[PDB]
Formats: structure tokens, sequence, C-alpha cells
């Protein structure tokens, strides 16, 4: 039964540390060290150094846990994923790679990496679409992409405080052609993007128009690292319907700093 | 290359997030175990006797496994040298020590040995309380060092002590860890443990109960306390720990009927 599986990111450093993030894990001459242990162990390399992670942060260490319980669990449940779809967003092409490996899929399945679901830029840095990292770039760091893949949307067309209504309009556009990118197969379609993206691309799959702005929003607040959107294709009917997602939900408590000198 | 005493809280227990009542919620009607959130870590040890037992000595949640391999994974890359490790009894404290040996890949070298003089203060448990035993942990696959005699048994740790009886016990406990064996010393044990087992170290009397409950407080999951002897002037001081801190984010759970 041919199904869309969308899934949010796991736990993004900057979540944690705030927006001058990258001003904490940086040396003078611009090299990365570890603060805190949340910190990933390393930095995949980029064109002007580390620069441009600024506004397109990876994946904390513990959105690597979250990402990587989830692909155990995925590979639990035993579906089938038939291709991989992926927001241009540094912390979703990880967050995609890690379910690949512990999926075992990583060598035969790609990443096809879609700019038509970036995040809507309204809710980006400087309400516009950041440096991110190139095709080359990602596979330079290892990412298996799909650079035969003809996406919907290059970057430079997102308009920077685009309206909620475009931003719907490019996910929808987006959306088309990755239902047609092979389209015999049955199998999961997963698609590994933005909280907004679990409404943004199964509204348009349900044959429903985009939801009122606030109740988007309200329904959006709620939706967890690695939370999931599951939609099946009735082929009989033409058809498609939300379903219970095919692993369970992941709960887990913080973690506060602690200052060692306050035992002195 | 100094002797010392590195003391570590256990990591995450699945009952600090799903309650007093976890093990009626991943417990079927006929006593198996299954996983109704992620969290829930991947299988319960093998255990013979049944899951009852595991109701108030409750495991490391997936978030726990997480944190204790992460600490023990950086401990590795701080490249200092652990020779022994003692563990608090419980289940968490003991499943903590055995993740951080494995990520320093010690775990057929080093025995844990079980000091029960370090469990947590009797009166912040539920109620003597419900462990497993030596043999138990080594049917599930634990490490344990049998031959050791320690400074106080699991009999000893009566309901509703005092602090002082508690502070008693947890020196009594460092003069015997201190004597059994240059290397460093790992305790994985509890938030309280960081200062009950170094304060007689420095020698020093234990705090004032508000004091010593205000900082147990802001102890987080592996958080860490390094005390290093200067054997010249025959004085244990306080150091920055070997790795740093681990901060991270909570995560909720969302229920996807809401969608609809």
């Amino acid at each position: 039964r041919k199904s869309v599986l969308v899934v949010r990111h796991g736990e993004r450093v900057d979540q944690i540390f705030g927006k001058a993030w990258l001003q904490q894990c940086s040396t003078p001459d611009g090299k990365y060290y570890r603060p805190d242990l949340n910190f990933p162990c390393s930095l995949p390399r980029r064109s002007r150094g580390i620069k441009d992670f600024e506004n397109d942060p990876p994946l904390s260490s513990c959105g690597i846990f979250q990402s990587r319980i989830a692909g155990d669990a995925l590979l639990d449940s035993g579906i089938r994923i038939s291709s991989v779809f992926a927001s241009p967003a540094l912390r979703c092409v990880q967050t995609a790679k890690l379910i690949l490996e512990e999926l075992k899929l990583e060598k035969k399945i790609k990443i096809r990496v879609e700019p038509g679901i970036f995040e809507w830029t309204k809710w980006e840095a400087g309400k516009t679409t950041p440096t991110l990292m190139s095709l080359e770039e990602l596979k330079e760091a290892n990412f298996n992409i799909d650079t035969d893949y003809r996406p919907a949307f290059p970057l430079s067309a997102l308009m920077p405080a685009e309206s909620y209504q475009e931003y719907m309009d490019r996910c929808t556009a987006s959306m088309v052609q990755i239902v047609n990118t092979c389209p015999q197969d049955t199998g999961v379609i997963l698609i590994v993007s933005h909280g907004s993206t679990l409404d943004s691309c199964t509204r348009p799959l349900l044959g429903l128009p985009p939801r009122e702005c606030g109740d988007f929003a309200q329904l959006v607040r709620k939706i967890p690292s690695l939370g999931m959107c599951f939609c099946e294709e009735n082929k009989e009917e033409g058809k498609w319907e939300l379903v219970n997602p095919p692993v369970k939900t992941l709960t887990h408590g913080a973690n506060a700093a602690f200052n060692w000198r306050n035992w002195i």
C-alpha cells in the first residue's frame, strides 16, 4: 500500500544553545570545538569554513540520538521504504541519513533534496533563505545524494517573508513532483523535513485546502522532534487517508547544565 | 598522573518520565514487556524471577542509555585511565556503569564492584528495598565482582534512615573503597553521592541538610564530581571534571489523531 511518511528533523543545536551557538563553539581563527557534549562530535566541511552553519545548524547530539532511535523502530516495524526526500536544511538531511543507516538502506537509497519543501521563510533567521550546503558539499560530507533528481524548485525561488498561502502553494507544487517521481512504486515515500511539513505536504494529498493559519500554527506547536504524519493511498478508491504512524512516540526529559564550582 | 575519584550520576530513569506506575504501562496482563513509547528501553534485563521487582528498581530510559554512552565516549577521548569501578546496587547505576565501560572498552577487563553502602538515601525511595541480586546481574550479562566484600550489605539498608545515618555509611564506604586497590576510581551512583562521597575525601564534615539538598537538586543526568589526590600533601582537592557538561532539551508526545 503506497504511502507518505512525513518526519520532523531531530533537535537542532540552536534550539538549546541559542541563535549565537556558532560563536560559542568557534575559536578566534574560525575552528570548531565542543563547549558541551550536546554539540556534535564534528561539523562537515563546507565552503567558507564554518561560517555558513550559523543559520543552517546541525543536529545536536540529542537530535542524533532521536533520529537513530526512530530509525531503529522503523526497521523493527518492518515497513518498506522505497524513497527518501529531504528539505535542503542540514538538520533534515542529517536526520534522513541517520534513519537510512539504521534501516541499512544508506547505500541502496539516495536522498532526493527538494528545496520546494524548505521551511516557511517567515520562520527563518532573516525572514529569508540562508546559505545552505551544495549537493557537491553533501557528497563530500559522505551523504548519498541523488544528483539526477530534478526538483520542483531551486532554493533561489524561495521568497523572503513569503505569505502563509505562498508557502502552502510551493509545498503543494512540490508534492506533485514528489509523487510523480517513480509513480509505479508502492512502499513508503519518506519525507524528512520540518514541523510545518507534516501539514503542508499531507493536506494536498488528502484533497484538502490549507488550514486556517491559526489552526495550522497551533497544530505545529505540538509536533516534537521526529514527530510523524502518515498517509496511505487507497489505490482502488483513488484516495489518501491519515493513519497511525508505523512507530510510537518518543518522550523524554531535558538535561540541564551544572557548574562544578558550586561544590567549592 | 594522580590517584582520583570520579563520581557520576546515573542517566535518565524511565519512571522520572512515565511516573510511579511505569511498569503497568509497559506490561501485558500476563506479564510480558512491550514498549508503549520509544523512550522505554529496547528490553528489560534477562531476569527469570519475572518483571514484578523492577517496579521500584527502574532501568534507564532510552535517553538515559544515550546520555550514558555519550558521556562514556567523551571519557575515552579525554584519555584518563579507569582502574576500578564501584556502583550503587540500583539497576540504573549498574546499567550506567556497564554502558560507560563499554564505551571505554573495559567491560571484560574491569569487574563492577557493587557497593550497597553508596545506595540512595532511603528517605528518597518508595518505603529493605527490592533490588537485583549479584547472581541476577551476572545472569543479566553484567560483569560483577562477586569476590568483593562490601562495606555494607543489602540487608543493612533500613527504611527512613536519617541524613546523618546516610552520610555515615557513605564515609564508611569511602574508607573501604579507597583501601581496596593509581588510576581513576569510577563511582557510578546517585545525585546525592556526588556530595556524600566527596566530602569525607576532602576531610570535610557533612553539609547542613538544606545546603546538601539545594546542591543535589542541581545535579543533572551523568553529572560528575572529580577529586584528585595530592599524595605529596596527603590531601584531596576538587578538580574540573574530565569531560564537559551535557545540555539538551525535552521531547513531548504528540497525538496523530489531532490531524484528522
